[PDB]
């Protein structure tokens, strides 16, 4: 799986451990090993919600499986409540477009998952 | 919806204002609520459109709905003809990729649209 | 088609030449002409892959077709090995996203691609 998080939060503070803290709990939400986990985080975007500039992000998580109705609640429950905590941004500022991957589109290590 | 726009043109070439410019101009195309309209625009890319280096953009446009032949054909006029405008880019040097997102798959403010 | 590289090595890690022999080689392996290849290489970032930040990369292919199973097989090698060989990024800490678009739900030069 593969989260990432744009932010016009400054990178001062994106805290020390923070792509850490999500690769363990996406492992745990996802239920996929670690090592399989990418997380970009880019902060310092120029950015607008709802036309305004305070704090926002727009992320994604791409992942093989392991996406739905349910699945996607917890998800967002789950990253919202991090970016809250640690970047001090409004759960309502905050857009997560999930993507359920088919393998055969999904390359990696000069082939694909297929 | 979202649109993120990234382009070579350099940030100091962003005029003032532009994204407020975008998030009306896509609140009145896409007929959503301004409210929900995220804008992002990264400049000073490294990127080539047909091998040339001349003003370029890669565009994303995402939407709960909204998305289709004939509102497309129009959001791409409306765009391209801002970052003409606006970012001095030939619009044959644009792409805009269109996602018609699944409400279940959009993930805001602790939870989904679902 | 448009080809997006997200990494964390860092710019001068790019060799002169790169986004030219990505636009080339891609034009090949897709068989559209190299007019119609977009390519944008965003170096220097705040990256994971696994856990560890060694150097990784995720990317994207966006095309009008030729996309499927072998097909993308074929461009993971490619993409994998120019990443290898080029930017010093194992084949194993590279994600690539395929993506077969929809004529209609691409803009370009004021309309769609339909």
């Amino acid at each position: 799986p593969a989260f990432i998080v744009n932010t016009n939060v400054p990178r001062a503070s994106v805290p020390d451990g923070f792509l850490s803290e999500l690769t363990q709990q996406l492992a745990q939400a996802t239920g996929k090993p670690p090592q399989y986990i990418a997380v970009h985080v880019v902060p310092d975007q120029l950015m607008a919600f709802g036309g305004s500039s305070e704090p926002c992000a727009l992320c994604s998580l791409h992942s093989i499986g392991k996406i739905g109705g349910a699945q996607n609640r917890s998800y967002s429950k789950l990253l919202c409540g991090l970016l809250a905590e640690r970047l001090r941004i409004s759960p309502d500022r905050v857009y997560i477009n999930y993507y359920d991957m088919n393998a055969a589109n999904v390359g990696w290590n000069n082939s694909t998952f297929a």
